[PDB]
């Protein structure tokens, strides 16, 4: 037989699409199972492959749920707006409720990792009000007047 | 003889005496060590007739506001937009108490502030740190001055 280890991103675990495995002896493309767990080992008939999740800074895993922070300009938080957020499945636009604070959380169902029992977990988007970087000097002037 | 006591994080810091109630009705006051861990057990020798021993297990009450990472503690701090841009003093409830904290100017929601010795006691001695995660919040009723400014942009 032959034993090897492969690292796949979180998005690859969802997609199940084929991934390439390199063995010590030099030899395979394998379709990932619907339910993939970090550290899971698969016995491949006709030959042991270990699956490790590639680190994703943006995504923090809680079980099979996924959480991602969404930077949001002050204007978008007060007035609401549509902002694109990168996820496992792809880049998707998301609605920002009016008067959203940094505690706001948006729930997207079945966008998380597949569940063993079936279906998928959820992706939670944590609204985070950020300042631009270089400064505003329009907001800065407004607030000092207050 | 076995019993379990639930203490808040603030109690873990204080070491203060706590009361243990056993199945047979015997009650014992015990001085907590400076360093207390969740699930930690203290054996009081003799105290248990079944002679025997009395074992008291200390469990930490869950606290939503405080999340424990080792002996350091992290807590979210709501901060007005005005205080975030201009900096200002904002009150934060902590293990020791309600404490005012300085907000650096131009602080964003990813920013973290370090308060030393505000965490749980350390085994070696001293205390851990409290990290304060700034979160810019909007008023529950509205401003209508900031609201007008942002729509113009
Ligand atoms: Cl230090």
């Amino acid at each position: 037989d032959l034993s090897a280890s492969i690292d796949i991103s979180l998005s690859q675990a969802v997609g199940a699409e084929k991934v390439e495995a390199i063995f010590p002896n030099g030899k395979l493309k394998i379709k990932l199972p619907k339910f993939v767990e970090d550290g899971q080992t698969i016995r491949l008939k006709g030959q042991l492959v270990t699956i490790r999740f590639k680190p994703h800074s943006r995504f923090r895993l809680e079980g099979r749920d996924v959480h991602v922070d969404l930077p949001v300009s002050i204007d978008d938080a007060v007035l609401g707006g549509k902002q694109e957020v990168e996820t496992l499945d792809g880049r998707i636009s998301v609605k920002i409720p009016a008067w959203s604070s940094s505690d706001r959380v948006l729930r997207l169902k079945e966008k998380g990792l597949p569940l063993k029992a079936g279906g998928r977990g959820d992706l939670y988007v944590h609204v985070r009000i950020m300042l631009p970087e270089g400064g505003d000097k329009e907001l800065e002037d407004f607030l000092q007047k207050r």
